[PDB]
């Protein structure tokens, strides 16, 4: 029945939740040497034989100080009211009406990839039976059912995590960093994805319209999606330090406020959407605890994260150019995926005072060159980044071209069974993938292309270089 802090934050109990994982699921494509400029995965533990560091449970808590943080300050009341009905509206305006999810849509949507979380701490396929679930699972699933068909509440439990995931050289050899998941528990994604699925399939029929650019393929919606930002004078990115840790739950009930209107069984959704948002109980291992402020990793939380971005660029804009949000709206283009952001406007925004309110609500946006000071708007669109593609514009229009070091990337390391050590190569010589590759080396010129295709040609249908741009760029 303990008691006291863990890093920072409120102890509720004794955790469940199995140790942290010290093994990688990347592995080298040859066995060549890298360079010390190279990506790597993220620090592995204790056993991570590239360093010895710090344990991941110290990892862990470095990671969950932000959230001991004291939060910044709401907008004007006046403000978030106008903004959220704004938004509401908006959406109100362009989403087509939905059929409520089935139980068994729900645990169709879910992914079997992954662990169910407390408390069976399982990978879901194995209580799977292709279309339901069975045995441990299956009565979690059950019971979830029963309580959001009934309108009861359930406490979340969300299970921490390390990202296994490349990162650069410094994170690994400098100052070691890891990035926090919080894993959900099955009875909640059953719940959330019951209540708000629907709210989702219809915010992805609209990643065009609407700036919750969630369900975009970069490819086919890239160019029009930039297009649109075109037609606008000024553009901007605020790219923001730790976003999620940030987050207000005032701020968030408001996101949640919105998907709930919007979805077809409001009073089903209140529930889970109030459970979502309650103070949070985390599982660092040693103990369950409580994390009152700050975004939860954990399920549609994609969505909530991207309305929260909404709410919040759209309440600077207003609290510094005193447009109403509608107009706002309608002088401006807005893209948003969680912590990503592109924001076109034709109106004359202060950068210094937006910057100023974007910090008075406890984000962090962050300059292109890393040093103090307001926030940078341009006249081109040229130069702005947006899901890791770097946007250019050219006689044809616009696109997203992924930056080369990510591709080299994706030629030097490949996925497969988690291991201890990430440079041990994996025998047996993925074409899915190699196509995308030269896809994306295309948009690069002649000189860069040639040397990857050479790489990948030495991986043993390989066309010239303008006969996949075509391919890529248009048919």
């Amino acid at each position: 029945r303990p008691s006291g802090t863990y890093a920072g934050l409120p102890i509720a109990d004794y955790g469940d939740a199995p140790p942290l994982s010290t093994k990688t699921m990347f592995w080298r494509t040859s066995p060549e040497k890298l360079p010390p400029g190279a990506w790597e995965p993220a620090y592995l533990g204790s056993k991570d034989e590239r360093v010895d560091g710090p344990s991941l449970q110290q990892v862990m808590r470095d990671q969950l100080k932000p959230y001991s943080e004291p939060r910044g300050l709401l907008p004007p009341q006046e403000i978030l009211d106008a903004v959220c009905d704004a938004i509401e509206n908006r959406l109100e305006n362009t989403l087509e009406p939905q059929k409520p999810w089935t139980f068994k849509k729900a645990c169709e949507s879910l992914d079997k990839n992954t662990s169910s979380g407390y408390p069976y701490h399982k990978q879901k396929s194995k209580d799977w039976t292709g279309s339901a679930f069975i045995g441990d699972l299956g009565d979690q699933a059950t019971h979830a059912n029963n309580m959001y068909e009934m309108g009861k509440s359930m406490r979340p439990i969300y299970t921490a995590a390390l990202k296994d995931e490349l990162v650069k050289p410094d994170k690994i050899y400098g100052k070691i960093k890891k990035r926090l998941l919080w894993g959900s528990d099955l009875g909640t994604m059953i719940r959330a994805a019951r209540a708000f699925g629907p709210f989702c399939d219809a915010l992805k029929e609209t990643c065009i319209f609407n700036p919750i650019r969630v369900g975009m393929s970069m490819n086919e919606d890239g160019p029009f999606i930039f297009a649109r930002h075109a037609n606008f004078r000024y553009h901007m990115d605020a790219d923001y330090t730790r976003w999620d840790s940030t987050q207000q739950r005032a701020i968030l009930k408001r996101a949640g406020d919105i998907m709930v209107r919007l979805s077809p069984e409001p009073d089903l959704a209140r529930v889970v959407m109030d459970d979502l948002l309650a103070p949070s109980l985390l599982d660092v291992g040693d103990y369950k605890i409580v994390v009152e402020e700050g975004l939860p990793s954990g399920c549609c939380t994609t969505q909530l994260n991207s309305l929260a971005h909404w709410i919040l660029t759209l309440c600077a804009m207003v609290e510094v150019t005193r447009v109403d949000p509608d107009i706002v709206m309608q002088e401006s283009e807005f893209s948003f995926y969680g912590d990503d952001e592109v924001v076109s406007t034709n109106l004359e925004l202060d950068m210094v005072k937006y910057t100023m309110a974007l910090r008075r609500y406890g984000l962090l946006p962050t300059r292109a060159d890393k040093e103090e000071g307001p926030l940078e708007r341009r006249q081109t669109l040229q130069g702005i980044s947006f899901l890791r593609r770097a946007i250019v514009g050219d006689q044809f229009g616009w696109y997203g071209r992924l930056d080369r070091a990510s591709i080299d990337r994706q030629l030097l390391w490949t996925k497969g069974p988690n291991h201890q050590n990430p440079f041990e190569t994996l025998p047996g010589h993925r074409p899915s993938q190699l196509m995308a590759l030269l896809g994306e080396a295309a948009m690069h010129g002649e000189k860069y292309y040639r040397t990857v295709a050479s790489r990948v040609s030495k991986e043993a249908v390989v066309p010239r270089h303008r006969s996949v741009l075509r391919w890529v760029r248009f048919g």
